[PDB]
């Protein structure tokens, strides 16, 4: 009868640091990164838990988290314990593991029943109903989120070996060769890192776990592995649970953890029909947002006409004489007369200065573009300038811009 | 040394129904009517009263007020009491006076110094302090708020005839040949049912106005001459405390008491230097708004184009294939593909059907256009299907398209 949601605690691991995605990350963690035209990564694993019905929230916090905190602090601030709900900002950590353990004083004067321990830095959307449903009634230690992905896209997964019941055997990171799924071996199932304890059950270990001073600390290499070995863990189909839209064609979750990633999960968003449904009302994305001007597109002449084509374009955005083709605008840019933006994720408050153009690239938050600045013609001169991928994509933050 | 706006609290007319709005009012006051993109017309007093420092406000409401209260309720909610704040909704009265006669019990308890009526269907920026100050320093028992407009504009307001000091002699409503300004005779002083009192005094007027059954019981018609006769009452030009943009290029005001007039003060907003700084943070207009997805624009061949150009486009717009020209979208606008919008104003939740055509119209909210039709082309047959002005705009009620 009663949701189990109602006795379990979200605990978002937000320490994540994002490396590979460079001067992205330099001053932000991975989980206060943009994605989408307004929200922040982070803001995906917690709507998924209000939308879920869940309504104790804790959040892990460390590297750079100032503007994670900040972000946390104006955007999330509507829970109210008296209406038995919290959002707890808990900064610091040793492992994933220890992240939970060292703020075990504030999730036991809680005493929810369960525990849904959730990564902070991937953007999907799940129904952690369903994933507490199947914990309770398979019986299991631990119950981890899945997806199921070719073998080959795998490789770079923590992988779960299953048996035909879908309990797991064994665990291995990232393996060169994943083990199938049993009578479906063209599929392997890559773990979310997302876990589903009891909450006494979960406590138990994170002590034993920090009694020894062998374990690494963390819930993939330490805590999990213990107890597919001497306990019980079950795999959860991310299919099960993943709430789609009419206009999504398949479960949607996404990494970014590269730049060349982190610009394709945007720009798809300037497809005619995305892969991610952002206009979806059922299960929606809640996030810091400010009440802002719409957006304006001023001149049209033969020389300079502000206009967007196959472009998202948001609020406070000013499109001044600027040419966007399959771009991606956040809150607050100006982009100015005989500019043009092709393939541009352009994060918040960016200002392009006339005659500008650019091509393939992730322009950082707050960035001034010189009038003039060519970018996407030199490939030698853009690497020398600008942090450039294989693919041909440059992130511009300010601090290269000043180093011209 | 301390601001008379601590001591004020600001009365909001909303009662207006605005005839002259056709069928835009047959459902919502003039207050509740949309301008801009995303506010509403009583936003920019209710703005104005909390920029100048006021932190009590009363909005006396009646005709048509559903969405009105509801507006009010949902975009006027962060006044808390315990800090000396107060938002009252008061709601068809038998006139202005009568609005606030009516709810002495009301602000009595607050003991406010000084009440500064406002009427609350104008769109203007205006910091009440100098307002204050004046009535203050001047002694009158009532300062009222006047535009500078040459004489033949004036006719259509009610006009204040003035001697040096700008003391006000005498009052007419409405004068065929308005009177001059001394030494300035080109330009007439007329009243922007902007009040200010003694709260004292304020509160007899009303009294002996109830007692009288000779008066309409209202501020322009009653209370005022009264008192610019048997008291004292003073002129404050608008000129002197308007908050003005460096993106204004002189004193804003509108009464948008017409469709044609309406359509102007919108459409303008499309211009390169609009008249209107939507974008001005020094003086910000609060509103009702919901955390919408940006807006979007796909399709890019020669048939169907997805782009606006000269137009303004609220958040929440999916622009399908459909080109847009000197266009003013609310929110949630739905554009399909081979569509045009030109000179059009576009109210929130409108969806515009595949192959429509339509220029110089205003489109109420929520009206779904059906594909393929075509409004502004032929003058006889648009102003049978639906409310079209002298100068050619076409309103467009989901009435008058269910008529078809």
């Amino acid at each position: 009868v009663q949701p189990l949601a109602r006795d379990a605690m979200a605990y978002v691991l937000a320490g994540g640091r994002g490396s590979r995605l460079k001067e992205l990350t330099d001053r932000r963690a991975k989980p206060a990164v943009y994605f989408g035209g307004k929200a922040r990564i982070i803001d995906f694993a917690l709507s998924n838990a209000l939308n879920s019905g869940i309504r104790r929230i804790g959040v892990a916090t460390a590297y750079k988290a100032h503007s994670l905190i900040r972000h946390l602090q104006r955007g999330w601030d509507f829970f109210r314990p008296e209406r038995n709900e919290s959002f707890d900002i808990l900064p610091a950590y040793e492992g994933t593991a220890d992240a939970v353990y060292q703020n075990i004083d504030i999730i036991e004067p809680y005493a929810p029943e369960y525990m849904v321990i959730l990564a902070g830095d991937h953007i999907y959307k799940m129904d952690y109903e369903y994933m507490l449903q199947q914990h309770v009634d398979s019986g299991a230690d631990v119950t981890i989120g899945c997806l199921e992905v070719p073998r080959m896209e795998a490789t770079g997964f923590g992988v779960m070996h299953v048996n035909e019941k879908d309990e797991i055997i064994d665990f291995i990171e990232k393996p060169a060769d994943p083990p199938g799924i049993p009578g479906n071996e063209g599929f392997a199932l890559a773990s979310m890192g997302i876990y589903v304890f009891h909450t006494k059950f979960l406590m138990e270990a994170l002590r034993r776990d920090a009694a020894d001073p062998t374990s690494s600390r963390d819930f993939g290499k330490d805590i999990i592995p213990y107890i597919v070995e001497h306990g019980k863990a079950v795999a959860h189909r991310f299919a099960d649970s993943c709430v789609r839209s009419d206009f999504e064609h398949e479960p949607y979750w996404r990494d970014v953890g590269t730049i060349d990633a982190y610009w394709q999960a945007n720009i798809d968003l300037t497809d005619v029909v995305p892969d991610l449904d952002i206009y979806d009302k059922s299960w929606p994305i809640w996030t810091y947002a400010e009440i802002t001007p719409p957006a304006k597109f001023v001149h049209d002449d033969e020389d300079r006409r502000g206009s967007a084509v196959s472009s998202v374009v948001s609020g406070d955005c000013i499109i001044s004489g600027a040419a966007l083709n399959r771009s991606l605008l956040f809150t607050g840019v100006r982009a100015n007369s005989y500019s043009r933006l092709e393939n541009a994720v352009v994060l918040p408050s960016v200002k392009i200065g006339r005659h500008a153009q650019l091509s393939n690239v992730v322009i950082d938050h707050g960035v001034v573009i010189p009038e003039g600045l060519i970018v996407g013609e030199d490939p030698e001169l853009d690497a020398k300038r600008f942090r450039r991928t294989e693919s041909g994509i440059c992130l511009i933050t300010q601090s290269m811009i000043d180093k011209l």
